[PDB]
């Protein structure tokens, strides 16, 4: 099973000056939650992007996707492609494309699951963001309520599958 994993704003933005430009500590928990001890495949920018102490994601093997071949990404396993991401020498029940923009479009056809947070937060568009895939009628899915975050932003949280 290959599944995708986001967090956007309303709008779609999921990334932002490098980064990803809200706070929301209930999601990196749920992050958290659904991938340790799985396999999370991740774009090099995405890679860039994780702080020190979060570079290589503690407890789930790392897969970097770059076409620079001899990308230094201590921690992690470089690839050539998303395909050669999805077929590990070492199979995984548990596949997660965890980021950026440009993984989760290529990633998309090949997966049956997305599991979306969505955060209550105003964020027109910029330039350079990075935005989220868009789910067609070839996904069908299910949403949690509305939560309170303890900082005040509120999120809720969907979970699609391949019709
Ligand atoms: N909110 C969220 O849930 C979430 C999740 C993840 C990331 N983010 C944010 O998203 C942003 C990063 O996303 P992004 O779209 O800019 O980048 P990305 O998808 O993480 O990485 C893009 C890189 O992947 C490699 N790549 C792309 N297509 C490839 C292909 N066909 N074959 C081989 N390598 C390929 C290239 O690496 P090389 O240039 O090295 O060749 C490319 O520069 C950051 O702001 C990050 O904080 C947000
Ligand atoms: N639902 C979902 N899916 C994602 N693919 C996703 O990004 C995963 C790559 C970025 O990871 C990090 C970035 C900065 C610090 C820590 C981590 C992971 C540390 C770990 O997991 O140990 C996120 C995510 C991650 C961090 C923060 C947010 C925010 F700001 F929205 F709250 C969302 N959330
Ligand atoms: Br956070």
């Amino acid at each position: 099973s290959v599944g995708l994993i986001w967090a956007q704003s309303t709008s779609g933005v999921i990334g932002r000056d490098g980064g990803i430009p809200w706070r929301l500590p209930e999601d990196l928990a749920h992050f958290k939650r659904l991938t340790m001890g799985h396999t999370v495949v991740m774009g090099r920018r995405t890679w860039d992007s994780l702080p020190a102490a979060h570079r290589p994601l503690p407890g789930r093997r790392n897969v970097v996707v770059t076409r620079q071949t001899g990308l230094v990404a201590h921690g992690a396993q470089v690839v050539g492609s998303l395909e050669q991401a999805l077929s590990p020498a070492e199979p995984d029940a548990a596949t997660w494309v965890i980021g950026g923009a440009q993984i989760y479009a290529l990633a998309l056809p090949l997966a049956n699951r997305c599991e979306v947070t969505e955060v209550d937060v105003d964020l027109p568009p910029e330039d350079e963001d990075a935005l989220a895939p868009v789910l067609d009628q070839t996904w069908a899915g299910t949403s949690g309520e509305w939560l309170v975050s303890r900082s005040g932003l509120r999120y809720r949280m969907h979970s699609y599958r391949r019709l």
